[PDB]
C-alpha cells in the first residue's frame, strides 16, 4: 500500500517552474544526479571508517547509468548510503528547503538553471528532462522504498515489492519527456559526463545493450 504526501508549497512552485522551462542547457540534470550519487558514496565511505561492516551489503562503490530505450527511461544508480523511509519523506518534499525560494528569486533575476546545485535543490533538476520520477532507495537501516512524483503537488512512498533488490544505495529512475530522448544514447551520455563530471572519485559505469550479429 502506498502513502501519499503533499509537497511543501515552495517545492511545488519550484517543480512547476522547472517542468515548465524552455531552458536550453538541460543536460546539467546529469551532473546534479552524479554529484548527489558521489555525495551518497562519500557518506557510506566516511561512515564505514568507524564501522566497516556497513559496506558489506554492497562492497563495490560505483555510479551506474542504464538507459532503457524501450521504456523511455534512464536510471542512475549508486551504491551510496541510501535513505530510510523517514529520510525520504522528510528530506525529499514535506519539509521546507534552505534555498528553494532563493533559487527561484535568482532565476527570476537571470540566474542560469545550472546554479541550482549551489542552492542545495539540484535533485529537482531532473524535471528538466523527466515528467515523472521513481526514486528507489535502500539504506542499511531500513527496507527498500519507492518515492514517486509526476511534479504535481504530492508524491507517494511505497514499500518496494516490484523492483530489483538494491544491496544498498539508490536508483533514480527517470521517465524521459518525448523531446529529451537524446539522454538514452551512449554517445550523448558520455559527452555530458566528460563535460560536467570530469572529477569524480568513483567509477562511472554505463550499461549498454546491443544486438549480436
Ligand atoms: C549534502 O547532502 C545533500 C542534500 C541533503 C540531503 C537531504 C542529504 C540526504 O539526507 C537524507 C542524504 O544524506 C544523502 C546521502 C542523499 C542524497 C545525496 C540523495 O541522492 C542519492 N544518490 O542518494 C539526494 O538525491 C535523491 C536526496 C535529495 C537531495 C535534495 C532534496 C537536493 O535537491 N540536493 C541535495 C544534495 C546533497 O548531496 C541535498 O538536499
Amino acid at each position: 500500500a502506498s502513502e501519499t504526501f503533499e509537497f511543501q508549497a515552495e517545492i511545488t512552485q519550484l517543480m512547476s517552474l522547472i517542468i515548465n522551462t524552455v531552458y536550453s542547457n538541460k543536460e546539467i540534470f546529469l551532473r546534479e544526479l552524479i554529484s548527489n550519487a558521489s555525495d551518497a558514496l562519500d557518506k557510506i565511505r566516511y561512515k564505514s571508517l568507524s564501522d566497516p561492516k556497513q559496506l558489506e551489503t554492497e562492497p563495490d562503490l560505483f555510479i551506474r547509468i542504464t538507459p532503457k530505450p524501450e521504456q523511455k527511461v534512464l536510471e542512475i544508480r549508486d551504491s551510496g548510503i541510501g535513505m530510510t523511509k523517514a529520510e525520504v519523506i522528510n528530506n525529499i518534499g514535506t519539509i521546507a528547503k534552505s534555498g528553494t525560494k532563493a533559487f527561484m528569486e535568482a532565476l527570476s533575476a537571470g540566474a542560469d538553471v545550472s546554479m541550482i546545485g549551489q542552492f542545495g535543490v539540484g535533485f529537482y533538476s531532473l524535471f528538466l528532462v523527466a515528467d515523472r520520477v521513481q526514486m528507489i532507495s535502500k539504506s542499511n537501516d531500513d527496507e527498500q522504498y519507492i518515492w514517486e512524483s509526476n511534479a504535481g503537488g504530492s508524491f507517494t512512498v511505497t514499500l518496494d515489492e516490484v523492483n530489483e533488490r538494491i544491496g544498498r544505495g539508490t536508483i533514480l529512475r527517470l521517465f524521459l519527456k518525448d523531446d529529451q530522448l537524446e539522454y538514452l544514447e551512449e554517445k550523448r551520455i558520455k559527452e555530458v559526463i566528460k563535460r560536467h563530471s570530469e572529477f569524480v572519485a568513483y567509477p562511472i559505469q554505463l550499461v549498454v545493450t546491443k544486438e549480436v550479429e
